[PDB]
C-alpha cells in the first residue's frame, strides 16, 4: 500500500510525457488556421482500489499486473467522429511509441456507435535504471460522446452498479441525444468541406 | 505593435488571478463528493485586432476603449442547466470583486492590485453548459471562416445542431432531476 | 483524518491564489526595469508537520487554525534591498491584511462556497543565496532527525557564511552599478 | 516575421517535451527519499532578435540557423559541483535523444538531437543543456543582466566587484561540497 505508490512512478511519468506530446498536435495545428483534430487531453492514473478489482475480473495474477493495459491512460478528444481516424493516423505515425495490437472494447465501441475508440501503446519511458517500457491506453471520443460516458460513469459510482430503473431509462435517452448532436455535427463539417 | 502588450498588462493578470480562483469552485466541491457546479474554467485577453474591429461596430472612441467589456474575459463551463444559476448566485455573493449593474454573461470590476497601487479592471464573466458551448464554437469558427456570411446550407445544420444540444442538456436536467427523486 | 483533506482545502486555495498574485509582480516588471522577485514557491504545511509543531507548541486540535504557517509562501530575491521593497509592496496590497531572510503573516479573505473565510498566511522573504543554504539545513536537519552531528553543523555554519557573504558581494555590484 | 514565428513552432515544442522528461529525475528521486541531483529545470527559445544578433557575430548565413545549436536551450540547476557529472551522465544514457559534438568545472554544457514527432512526420532538432550549480548560475545571472545593460562593455569599477562576487560564489560552492562530503560518511 505505500509499495503501491512507488510502483506507479513510472506510470505517472509517461502520463505526464504523452500528455505534454500529444498536446502540441492541437498547437502545431493553431498556426495553420486549420481545424485542429485535436479538442483537448486529459490523463490519469489508474487507482490502486480500480486496479485491484479489475485484476479479480481479468484474473490477472498480481505478479503480472503489468500486463494490465490502461494503468496509464490518456484520453483525446475531437469534435468530429471524423477526427477520430485523423489521430489514429498520427499516433500510428508517430516513431516515439509503437502501438501494441490489441482487439478489446469491441462491444463499447459498437454501442457508443462509433464515437468511442482506443488503442494501446508501448512507450519507452527514461529511467535513472534506464529504460523502462509501460503500456499505456490512449482514448479516442468526441467531445459529445465523453459528456455522455463522465455522467454514466458518476451515477454509476452513485448508485455503486445499480442503477435505478427510473435513471438508466433517461440516461438512456440522453444517450441517443448525444448520438444525435454528433450526427447533426459532422453533417457541418461534411458540408463545409463541399467548397 | 507592442504599446499594446503594455496596456493589455493588467488584463492578463487580472484573467490568471480569477482563473485561479474560479477553479477554486470545482476544487471546494472533490471532497464532498458533492456535485461540482463548474466542469472547468477559460480565460483569453481579447486578439487586439477584435478590440480595434469591435470598437469599430459599437462605435467606440479609441480613448474610451477601457469602457470595452470583455478585454478580460473568463468562461465557465457547467454540466447541468441548473449549475449556471448555481454559479450566478455564487459570483453575486463574492466580496473580492463587484459585480456591475443554457448560456449567461455578467461584467465585475476586479480590484487588481499592483506596484502602482490599485486598479479596477472590467472583467466578462460567461456561463454555459458544456453542450452549449460545444455548439457556440463551432458558431464561432464558422463565423469566421465564412468572414460573417455564412452559406445556406451550412447555416441550416448549424440550426439543426443548435437544436441536438439543446435536446442533450434537457434530457441531461431530466436525469439530474429524476436522480434528486432519492 | 479524511477530515485533513477536507481541513487544508481552503489553504491549498489561499496558496494557490497567493501564488498567481505574487507571480504577477515579476511579470509587472519584466514589461515595464529589475523585478524584486526572481521566482515564488508556496506549500501546504502537511499533516504530520502540523501535528509535530502542535504538540511542540502544545496546542490543541480546536485551535491549529492559529498555526501561522499552515500555509505558506516563499518569495526569493537576487538582493538584500530587493527585500526591502517586497516588503513594502505586500504591505500596501488590499486584498489581505498583514497581523536576507524575513517573514510576514497574512490574513486572507478566501471566499469560500459558504461564504467568506479568512485563513492565516505566511510569506517568507530570502536572497536566493540564504534559501540555498536554509534549503540545506532544513533538509539535513531532517535526515538527522534533529540532532545534526558537529562534524556536519560547523559545515553548515560555514556555508551559511560563505552564503551571507556572497549577498555583501552582490550588494556592492549593485552599489557600483548606481553610480551612474 | 512570422516566418520565424511558424519556424520556431518545432523548437518551443521540443523545449517543452524536455522540460518534462527531465523534471521526472528530479521526481523519481525525491519519492526514494534519495538526494536529488537536479534541483529544477527551466527553458528557453531564443528570442528571434538574439538569433539574429548571434547570427552576424558568428558569420551566420541565416539560410542555415537550423546549424545554430542553441535556438531551443535547456539549462539544468544543481545543488552541487558532484551533481553534474551524474547528471550528465544520466543524460548520456538516455535513448530518446543523441547527444552530440572561466568558470572552471561548476558549468557544463552539451547539445542534443532531439527527434521531434510532429504532424507532418519527424524532425531531428538541437537543443543546447546546460548543467550548472545554484550557485555558479546566480553569479551568471547578474554578470549576464549587466554584460547585456552595459552593452558588452562593462565599466571597471563594476568588472571588479563581479570578479569579487564571482569568488564569494566559488567559494560558496567549496563548502556545499565540504557538506555534502561529511553527510556521504553515514
Ligand atoms: N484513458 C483515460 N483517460 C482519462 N481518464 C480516464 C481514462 N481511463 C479512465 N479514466 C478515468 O479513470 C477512472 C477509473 O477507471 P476506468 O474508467 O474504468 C478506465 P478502463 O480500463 O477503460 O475501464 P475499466 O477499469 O473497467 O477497465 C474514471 O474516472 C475514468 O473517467
Ligand atoms: N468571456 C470569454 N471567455 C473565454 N473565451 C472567450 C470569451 N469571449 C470570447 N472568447 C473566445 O475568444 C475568441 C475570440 O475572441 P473575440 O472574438 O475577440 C471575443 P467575442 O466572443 O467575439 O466578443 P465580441 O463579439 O464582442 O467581439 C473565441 O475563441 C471566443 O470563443
Ligand atoms: N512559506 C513557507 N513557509 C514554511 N515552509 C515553507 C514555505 N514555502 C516552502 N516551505 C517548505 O515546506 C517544507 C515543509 O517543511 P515543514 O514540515 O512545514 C517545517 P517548517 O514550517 O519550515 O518549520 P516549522 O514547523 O518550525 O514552522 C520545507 O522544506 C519548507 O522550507
Ligand atoms: N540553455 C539555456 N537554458 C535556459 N536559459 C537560457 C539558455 N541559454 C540562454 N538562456 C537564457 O536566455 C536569456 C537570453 O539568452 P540569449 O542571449 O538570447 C542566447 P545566449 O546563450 O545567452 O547567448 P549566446 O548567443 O552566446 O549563445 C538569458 O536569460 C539566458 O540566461
Ligand atoms: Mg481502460
Ligand atoms: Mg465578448
Ligand atoms: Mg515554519
Ligand atoms: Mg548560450
Amino acid at each position: 500500500d505505500k509499495q503501491w505508490e512507488r510502483f506507479l512512478v513510472p506510470y505517472r511519468q509517461a502520463v505526464e510525457e504523452l500528455k505534454v506530446k500529444l498536446k502540441g498536435i492541437r498547437t502545431l495545428y493553431e498556426y495553420e488556421d486549420d481545424h485542429s483534430p485535436i479538442e483537448f487531453v486529459t490523463g490519469r492514473v489508474k487507482p490502486v482500489a480500480s486496479i485491484l478489482e479489475k485484476a479479480r475480473r481479468k484474473s490477472i495474477p498480481l505478479h503480472e499486473i503489468e500486463t494490465m493495459q490502461d494503468i496509464a491512460g490518456l484520453r483525446i478528444m475531437c469534435q468530429f467522429v471524423d477526427d477520430i481516424q485523423i489521430v489514429k493516423e498520427m499516433l500510428f505515425a508517430r516513431k516515439d511509441f509503437t502501438v501494441v495490437d490489441q482487439r478489446d472494447y469491441i462491444a463499447e465501441h459498437k454501442e457508443s456507435g462509433y464515437r468511442s475508440y482506443h488503442l494501446v501503446v508501448l512507450y519507452p519511458l527514461q529511467t535513472v535504471s534506464g529504460e523502462k517500457h509501460v503500456l499505456v491506453e490512449i482514448q479516442i471520443r468526441t467531445l459529445a460522446m465523453n459528456f455522455w460516458a463522465t455522467i454514466e460513469h458518476s451515477l454509476n459510482y452513485k448508485y455503486s452498479g445499480n442503477i435505478p430503473e427510473k435513471v438508466k431509462l433517461r440516461l438512456q435517452r440522453a444517450s441517443e441525444a448525444a448520438s444525435r448532436l454528433d450526427e447533426e455535427m459532422s453533417e457541418i463539417r461534411g458540408e463545409v468541406q463541399e467548397a
